[PDB]
Parts: structure tokens; sequence; C-alpha cells
């Protein structure tokens, strides 16, 4: 289907960049608009510590207090007053997106300017972290373009410098996340595997889904980034949106 149907169909702007990164095939559309990223910074900041961090290492424990606790942290609350360890806080974060989870990652790795720092390293210019829900059209804060993430993504993960333990560990978590059936993994052919990362913020209908898509017989994969939103503030999002673009785009593959 025409991307432009899409938009059409669900009254919704839609950002794709797709990379086969066998080829080096492209597939863009809205590639250079700004969207929300939100959430989806997860993968990121998870992926940033295990370029510091030895598999052989992920046993090392790091204390929570009160003082730690953010909202949405389904996992991390049961934690005040105890240690926890590397790979559990990557788990809680990747898996069920918790909030407190994600903040001790982001300290554990320097900061916000430390992360800053890496994008720079990597070329990428564009995406603006936050010091993460929220959105506004206002703004250039929590945002990034389809293409930039996607550059990211590649360079950070599926051609970075993890160790195969550490890419395997995270791989594993994007391909076992339940929270993501609706998005991409709903759009594509059956054959294929989907390790994907979800994001979302409370206004515009911002709804995203990033991947690595590995088609059949084939080992590399093909990173998707699709970013959606809507005209207005309380406009509510449709998973089929994405579902139905990613398999759009798919046939191109």
């Amino acid at each position: 289907k025409e991307l432009n149907d899409l938009e059409k169909k669900y009254n919704a702007h839609i950002g794709v960049y797709a990379l086969d990164t066998k080829s080096g095939k492209e597939v863009k559309f809205n590639s250079d608009k700004r969207f929300a990223y939100a959430s989806t910074s997860k993968a990121i900041n998870s992926a940033i510590l295990l370029e510091q961090v030895p598999y052989n290492k992920l046993n090392k424990k790091v204390h929570i207090n009160k003082d730690d606790i953010v909202a949405y942290s389904p996992i991390l609350e049961k934690y005040v007053g105890k240690d926890i360890t590397l790979k559990a806080l990557i788990e809680a974060s990747m898996t069920y997106s918790d909030n407190t989870a994600n903040n001790k990652i982001i300290k554990e790795i320097g900061g916000i300017k430390k992360v800053k720092q890496r994008l720079k390293e990597l070329g990428d210019k564009v995406t603006n972290p936050v010091r993460l829900n929220y959105y506004s059209p206002k703004s250039k804060k929590n945002t990034s373009t389809p293409a930039a993430f996607g550059k990211t993504l590649n360079k950070l993960i599926a051609n970075g410098k993890l160790s195969k333990e550490n890419k395997k560990f995270l791989l594993d978590l994007m391909l076992n996340n339940k929270s993501g059936d609706t998005l991409i993994k709903d759009g594509v052919p059956k054959d294929y595997k989907v390790a994907d990362k979800s994001g979302q913020a409370i206004t515009y209908a911002s709804r995203n889904d990033v991947a690595f898509v590995y088609p059949k017989g084939q080992s590399e994969p093909i990173v998707l980034v699709i970013f959606t939103n809507k005209d207005n503030k309380s406009d509510k999002p449709n998973d089929k949106l994405i579902s139905e673009t990613a398999k759009s785009v798919m046939k191109e593959f």
C-alpha cells in the first residue's frame, strides 16, 4: 500500500526509515521529519551500557534507595533498600519498560551528557535526548528523525562494538517482548524474526516501534524505524497503522 494512502486511511503522519544491512538498500518516507522518540530511547541507553560492561560483569550490583524511584517502575519499586544486578536492570527496562531501571542505567553510563557524547561520536547530531513521554511539535526536545535514529541503531547495535554475548543478550530481550506484538511484529510475514522496542508519548498520538528484522534465511537485519503521530494533542493512536506500514515496507525488500 502507498504510504500516502496509509496517512490518508488513518489520518496520521508517518515517518519511515529502513536499511537492509546486507545490500545497503534504503526505504525512506518523511525520513528527515522530527517525531518524539521517547521510550524507544531505552534500547539506545541499554546498548551504551553494554559497550562498557562485559557480559561476565553483568552480575555486578548497585543499590536502590527511595530517592531512585520514578513513576512507572513495575519491577524496581520492589527493590527499595536492596541491591539489584546490572543484568536485571537491563531486563526491567527493556521488557517492562521500567522507568527507575532506565534512569539507573543512564547514571551508570555517566549521565545524559555522556549519552549525548556517544551520539555525536556516532554521527548523530539530530537525536535530542532528555535529562520522556512528553511531546510537543513546539520543541526539538525528546525528538529524532527516522533516518538519524535508524543510523544510530545500526551503528550502535547491528554493527557496533558489542560482544557476541552482549549483542545476544539485548537482541534476546527485544525478540521476546510481548509489548510489540501489535506493531511491526503484527505486520511482517510470519517467516520473519522481529526484535523490537516500542515507544509512545502521551501527546499527539505519538506511537513508534523500532526493530531488527531478520528475513527468511538472511543473517543480516533490516533496520526498520517507524514513527507516527497525529494532529491533536489528545488524539489516540491506532496500533494497526504501524502494523500496516511495516507490511507495506517489507515488500520493497
